[PDB]
């Protein structure tokens, strides 16, 4: 269900944000009240993802 999608190559600058690979999507394994969550990119890895940007869950 919740998939969001990168768009634009994004580095991690708060503690595990998933790098952003503009492609591969990211399942939300969790959300918050702000942009990055909790999710899983393409890349098996579990970190912060942003919504702000990329695509699908946001």
């Amino acid at each position: 269900l919740k998939k969001v999608v990168a768009l634009y190559d994004y580095m991690p600058m708060n503690a595990n944000d998933l790098q952003l690979r503009k492609g591969d999507e990211y399942f939300i394994l969790e959300e918050s009240n702000l942009p990055w969550w909790r999710a899983r990119d393409k890349n098996g890895q579990e970190g912060y993802i942003p919504s702000n940007y990329v695509t699908e869950a946001e």
